[PDB]
């Protein structure tokens, strides 16, 4: 096969495990054989970001913006445990939320649709797109105990006097132990979410729901619906009322409710932490965690992050290390790349590349819907309860790269 | 019966808005006040007379169900905007909601209202699922405001006892740029309640448990509830627990709402106050319908209830009733706050009649729908049936139920 020439680099974040393990396979063997490819590698194993001080981490968010796509393996964020049993130096923080908060932006998190797996909420038969902000709240937010009776107060005092006035609020009067936090976010980031919401809507022809609780955070959910409805004014009113789409400020819990008994096919900006957990019911409803893609991209539309949108277990890798064999599923981690890979593609003007992208998705999801040939997590949502009724992580790659060879000579 | 039960405490009633106002006379009339002989403190908590009290109202309506112990609500409006605006309100007042859980603090179980015949939107949701909302603080107390341009934030907390505890002047963030604030709090002697109350209905019931956090991104704040859950299990509920063949955890917010999803149902979910705000409505519609779910607030020493009809108003429908037009609006929340009500009422009292009319009042208003086919328009289109005569007006559903109430209690 005569190798696609990818025009710029690509910036790889290896990551934990099985999932690891998965990583490296499809790259020897559903990449690289077709593609010339110059990544830029960043290991961001828990070893590896131990090592650094996980200053590895942050290089590789920098690497991403200087070239413009990143493709990222799952990765593990140590907990007490983990850091205990590797002797590790403390509890690194997720390295997904470190990448967000230097690239900024939103993260586009939406189901890989495979007609046959079950979904929980049948009336979903559209795709629900979550664009959840990327930035700032609860992800970037100082918390502390407070041990007895005494004031909190929230301080803002500007580096300019002239040009603006402090605060001291008052936020409460303890008579007792208890727990304290505070969040922020920036309207330029916020500006950004909105850009890219539109932005997307515009692009997929959908609808677009932007869902707070501002009628209890007046000011700081209020921010969002402002900054929202200004950005609309301000560049894409017309564009929505040429395409006949609609753009709606709604209240967080309407639109959970409303998205709950819909039959999908519409955009849900959340802030940080709905993104997050809706995220999870969205991909849940559709049928399988381990069905949906992430992408984070930044307003400028020149920078993207192609994430494993699925966690490693622990449990499959340990039992991969004893030599015994395990059925994780691939699919997630197949359409990270396939996505940062399109990307790329779009932002090199290589259509070789687009096309190359799409069958390897194609020979995935074909792999599953026609061959039948899929992991244990998939068949038994299934209902294929039946030893035979799945194969091998190793096999389900191997069916991927034979199927991947066959629709690319159709072609 | 036809003597009348005589309720032997007071019952605090707080009157609400629009058509829920018109729909909750019209149940005390015809299903309350006929067949029980009580003695009502009534509290308007209309939009009009929480504006000429100056919210005032709302305050001492709580104080009230704090003083008798158990209280019954109507939906009321909170303003907004607009409502300011049209009304010529003198301020956009508060949730009264807020107000009177922050005065109770405790905790609100939200729980579907099952009538079998409605179609589920989550097919597998066969055994109920409760919500254990935290009541009090958080964002529902959280100060917020605008920053205007750069400068520091801090969270400063002063101890009155220096002796005891030191004080913390935490950075929380250096603006570079305009943006948002917010700071937000919650006690040990609240969370502890939020426990103690968690653990009892889970053994009342006979259900497993699990407390959802973000404990990994909040490790002090979120890991407090996660921390006094364990202590409060360990200390008095575990060995009971075992007993029962039911389990306590905690988990990850997201990986709970997934759980969730994929679930049979058959389970309670603590939640902090704003998850358990979000995860109710769409627990609530996946049941069947946001309309079809009932919402209690208790506190920790088990004295004090307020029970709230959960379904909102719908001013359109208000203002056809205004104009004389055709209505079809639905009652069994509202039916289901005066029952449930009663019912704690009675339990308090050991007034096992007060009980018994209790219950057949329910078991009479959801037959009506489940044998009778008897049902309000929101209903009849969640069944699917299109056409006028699928459903009747409002009048009429409680007309059959007040019927049925009458033969249901001879029977
Ligand atoms: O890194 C983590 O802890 C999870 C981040 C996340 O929400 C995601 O990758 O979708
Ligand atoms: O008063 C409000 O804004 C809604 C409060 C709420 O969530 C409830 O009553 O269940």
């Amino acid at each position: 096969f005569s190798k696609i020439k990818v025009k710029q680099p690509v910036v790889e974040l290896d990551g934990d495990e099985m999932t690891r393990i998965i990583w490296d396979k499809i790259k020897k063997k559903l990449i690289l054989p077709y593609l010339d490819v110059d990544l830029k590698y960043y290991d961001l194993s828990v070893e590896s970001r131990d090592a650094t001080s996980d200053k590895i981490t942050q290089d590789a968010a920098e690497a991403i913006k200087k070239y413009g796509v990143g493709i990222k393996c799952a990765t593990i964020t140590p907990d007490e445990a983990r850091v205990k049993e590797f002797n590790l130096h403390k509890m690194w923080k997720s390295p997904n939320g470190t990448i967000r908060n230097i690239l900024g932006g939103t993260v586009f998190r939406e189901p890989i649709v495979i007609p046959r797996i079950p979904r929980l909420v049948p009336r979903w038969e559209k795709p629900i797109i979550i664009g959840r902000h990327a930035h700032g709240d609860q992800y970037k937010a100082t918390d502390t105990l407070i041990p007895g009776p005494g004031s909190l107060e929230l301080v803002y005092k500007p580096s300019d006097p002239t040009t603006a006035q402090p605060q001291t609020l008052k936020v409460y009067d303890y008579k007792g132990s208890g727990v304290a936090m505070a969040m922020y976010n920036t309207d330029e980031s916020i500006e950004g979410f909105a850009h890219s919401s539109f932005k997307l809507a515009i692009d997929k022809k959908l609808n677009l729901f932007l869902s707070t609780k501002n009628t209890i955070l007046k000011k700081y959910d209020g921010r969002f619906k402002d900054i929202f409805q200004e950005v609309y004014e301000a560049q894409y009113k017309s564009k929505f009322e040429q395409l006949g789409i609609h753009y709606e400020h709604r209240l967080i819990d309407d639109m959970v409710a409303q998205m709950i008994k819909s039959k999908g096919g519409f955009i849900m900006a959340l802030k940080n932490y709905d993104g997050d957990v809706q995220s999870d019911i969205v991909a849940q409803g559709f049928g399988s965690l381990g069905l949906m893609t992430s992408i984070l991209v930044t307003p400028d539309g020149k920078t993207f992050e192609s994430e494993a949108a699925h966690g490693t277990v622990t449990r499959h890798y340990r039992k991969y290390q004893k030599g015994e064999e395990t059925s994780t599923n691939s699919i997630a981690s197949i359409f990270a790349w396939s996505r940062g890979l399109l990307k790329r593609g779009e932002l090199d003007n290589t259509p070789a590349l687009c096309k190359f992208a799409n069958i390897l998705e194609s020979a995935t999801l074909n792999t599953v819907q026609q061959d039948g040939i899929m992991t244990k997590d998939l068949a038994l949502a299934c209902g294929n309860n039946e030893r035979s009724a799945y194969v091998t992580t190793e096999e389900f790659l191997d069916a991927v790269e034979k199927r991947l060879q066959k629709e690319i000579k159709s072609i």
